[PDB]
């Protein structure tokens, strides 16, 4: 792998697209971790042969993971962590064992506070329209590199909503680099 995509999701927006059934994320008001995805030549490496998910290797992080990496779609956090490890984590296991991988995600979340970076500049979430250039600009100023913005369009109103924010890192897992792919248009609700 040549880099990582550290993806955080905005729970309320993610769950807004679940028009039927329950969705735990509807009640969260901070960005949570979706995943840490190894990249290779501009694409996500997935399903690499590797070690099976082992909860005992991250037992010391259960408090932090339950708070920062909850399953926002269903009430089963462990299943989500297992799924992310098998689908993405195994692809960077050559350098980051399971324990180091989850610790890395936790540290990245604690050092990349999105709302904290936006709030002071009147760019915090309020259900109104925001500019893609503005949001990317504020994050670039605070963290030093451009983030990736991911949006989804509501089937009913055809309005675009910001759902995920990506922080791009080099293969060392600590050096931030510019992201290059957004799925958001010029404007979106946040
Ligand atoms: O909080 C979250 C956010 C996303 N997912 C995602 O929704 C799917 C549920 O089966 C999972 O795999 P998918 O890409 O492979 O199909 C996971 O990526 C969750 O489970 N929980």
């Amino acid at each position: 792998f040549d880099s990582f995509w550290f993806v955080q999701q905005w729970p309320p927006a993610v769950c807004s697209f679940q028009k039927s059934g329950s969705c735990p994320g509807s009640g969260l008001r901070t960005f949570t971790i979706h995943g840490l995805w190894p990249q290779q030549s501009g694409t996500s490496l997935t399903n690499c042969p590797g070690s099976p998910f082992d909860i005992t290797k991250i037992s010391h992080l259960q408090s932090q993971l339950n708070t920062l990496w909850p399953n926002v779609l269903r009430a089963n956090n462990q299943q989500f962590w297992s799924h992310e490890w098998t689908k993405h984590g195994t692809c960077s296991e050559s350098t980051f064992n399971q324990a180091a991988y989850f610790k890395l995600a936790v540290d990245m979340r604690n050092n990349y506070d999105i709302i904290g970076a936006l709030r002071p500049h009147a760019a915090g979430p309020n259900g109104r329209t925001k500019s893609r250039q503005a949001i990317k600009g504020f994050l670039k100023a605070k963290f030093g590199k451009f983030p990736g913005l991911r949006c989804r369009t509501d089937p009913q109103t055809k309005v675009s909503y910001l759902v995920q924010v990506v922080a791009c890192f080099a293969q060392d897992g600590s050096t931030l680099i510019d992201c290059t792919r957004d799925t958001c248009g010029a404007n979106f609700i946040f």
